[PDB]
């Protein structure tokens, strides 16, 4: 239990849950 991805972490649709307000903009979570 650490937290969530950041605005520079690799995420996806259901592979890595990012924090609230960050959407996978292609591959790296972005600041919306």
């Amino acid at each position: 239990w650490l937290g969530c991805a950041r605005v520079k972490e690799a995420c996806g649709p259901w592979e890595w849950p990012c924090c609230s307000g960050l959407k996978c903009d292609g591959s790296e979570c972005h600041p919306q």
